[PDB]
């Protein structure tokens, strides 16, 4: 049952909120009239695809204009245990199709920190995860997708067919060349849902920065840690490193061999939950508290699912993200893999700057892909969340421009208040992507706010 409704949305940050038509039909016939529409008038504000909205900023919101909400769009037409070929609806979520494919023997080759986002999503953002330096972000896995386009077609784009730029445009595209309806994703094999995992606790940034440049990275398909960005030198930038690969049948144990596929449900008690006082005791931060997070975090060939490898902040419960009315900022960039003393100055710059994060990922990204609006490059990407507060706005400014001179760059799916300026010289391609995006789209019938802010239009 379509409907059309005014609809003040935000990102998840909760920020820049505006008031557009929100369209929700599960009709994928009516989404192709309602763009013949926009493109008969023809453009007007425009119309943008929304999927599960956990982008922080602004891309799947327009003004004055109107979003597609896609996330009915969620039929899973087909997977393929021989060809490990998915067919989906681009609103399927990857929680969705990991549940589906497991029992194929199947596992998403790319799954970011929230299983709530959408196929179509996954692939606007070109998202990454904790593999991205073995297996590349979700582009490099879309095998096939359908495009909605401005001029009311649906155009079968392949990553290296006729229509591999607009493939590889729309990929990391922010949904600015028009509506993914549809896709056919590679899939990776798996004989089981677990991870067999290595922990290691690092002492100082400089410890860090060494344990993934030894060549260690090499022996993991997936690798990510928690960095301390709040301590003075020499404590900044200690981490909390989880390492692994997929496990096989043989290495569970034969409790859990009887069905390795398996899911497990998401249990009834958190560590709010079990302990609201929290987790300090006398010992927390002296040499005891260091020795027992030190020992806690080292082990090897530890057998994990999901939840215990992947997602292992959900376990604090409402303590992430918490108390603050004010909101949050979240902040994430990555510098060039040679740039190692201007990534410990930028690091240094956060811990002295009087803003402090608890919230803080740290991974070594590998190779990028040829989308020229891919976020990910080789090299150090960081994660952190600002509390709002006075004088924030004019240090993630300062930021910004220390992050583009030692040639890195922002997220559009975190970004929600950097110039036009700044993104388009953290982005060298760009100028490539806008010319591909007015061939596809000259009369502007896709638009964000974030491509009015960050002058993509
Ligand atoms: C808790 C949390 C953890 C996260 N961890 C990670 C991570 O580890 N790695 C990572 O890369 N990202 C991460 N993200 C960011 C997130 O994966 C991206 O913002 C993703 O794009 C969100 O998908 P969505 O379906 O919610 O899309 P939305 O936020 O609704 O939309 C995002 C963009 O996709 C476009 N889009 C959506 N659907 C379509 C479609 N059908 N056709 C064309 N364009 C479309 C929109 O127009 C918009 O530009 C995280 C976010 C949160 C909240
Ligand atoms: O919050 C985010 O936006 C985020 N971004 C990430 C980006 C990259 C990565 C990486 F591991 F791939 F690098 C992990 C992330 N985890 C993330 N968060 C995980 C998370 C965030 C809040 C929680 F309460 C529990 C888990």
């Amino acid at each position: 049952g379509a409907t059309t409704t005014a609809t003040r949305l935000t990102g998840w940050g909760r920020t820049a909120p505006s008031v557009a038509n929100v369209l929700r039909t599960p009709d994928a016939e009516m989404i192709v009239k309602a763009v013949a529409r926009v493109a008969e008038s023809g453009g007007g504000r425009g119309a943008i695809a929304r999927g599960l909205g956990r982008s922080y900023g602004d891309n799947a919101q327009n003004g004055g204009g109107l979003v597609i909400d896609m996330t009915p769009l969620n039929t899973i037409h087909s997977i393929d245990a021989d060809t490990k070929l998915v067919d989906i609806d681009a609103g399927v979520n990857l929680d969705q199709l990991m549940k589906a494919a497991l029992p194929f023997g199947l596992w998403v080759p790319v799954l970011p920190g929230t299983r709530q986002v959408t196929v179509g999503g996954a692939i606007a953002c070109d998202i990454h995860g904790k593999n991205h330096h073995s297996a590349g972000s979700f582009g490099n896995h879309v095998r096939s997708m359908d495009l909605l386009t401005a001029d009311g077609e649906i155009r079968h784009l392949t990553p290296t067919g006729e229509d591999a730029e607009l493939f590889w445009a729309t990929v990391g595209g922010n949904g600015l060349t028009g509506i993914i309806m549809r896709a056919t994703i590679e899939m990776t094999p798996t004989s089981t849902a677990y991870f067999i995992a290595d922990g290691d606790v690092t002492a100082s940034l400089d410890e860090t920065i060494a344990l993934h440049s030894d060549g260690s990275e090499a022996r993991y398909t997936y690798s990510s840690a928690w960095f301390d960005a709040i301590s003075a030198p020499p404590k900044l930038g200690r981490a909390a490193v989880s390492r692994g690969r997929l496990a096989t049948v043989e290495q569970l144990p034969a409790k859990l061999r009887s069905e390795p596929l398996k899911f497990d449900a998401p249990q009834l008690l958190t560590l709010p939950d079990v302990f609201p006082n929290g987790l300090a005791n006398k010992y927390t931060f002296g040499p005891i508290g260091e020795l027992w997070y030190r020992k806690s975090g080292t082990y090897r060939g530890k057998v994990q699912n999901l939840t215990q490898f992947y997602h292992p902040l959900d376990m604090f419960g409402e303590w992430n993200r918490a108390y603050g009315p004010a909101g949050f900022l979240q902040y994430q960039f990555v510098i060039p893999t040679e740039a190692v003393d201007e990534f410990k100055k930028i690091i240094g710059v956060i811990q002295a700057s009087g803003h402090y994060s608890f919230l803080n990922v740290f991974k070594l990204f590998g190779p990028r892909n040829q989308a020229p609006l891919s976020f990910p490059i080789p090299g150090w990407n960081i994660c952190v969340d600002f509390p709002i507060k006075d004088g924030l706005g004019k240090f993630v400014s300062e930021l910004d421009r220390r992050v583009l001179e030692f040639g890195g760059r922002l997220y559009t799916a975190k970004d929600s208040r950097t110039t036009a300026e700044t993104f388009h010289a953290m982005y060298p391609r760009v100028d490539e992507w806008i010319s591909v995006r007015r061939k596809v789209d000259p009369l502007r019938v896709f638009a964000s706010d974030m491509a009015r802010r960050l002058e993509l239009l």
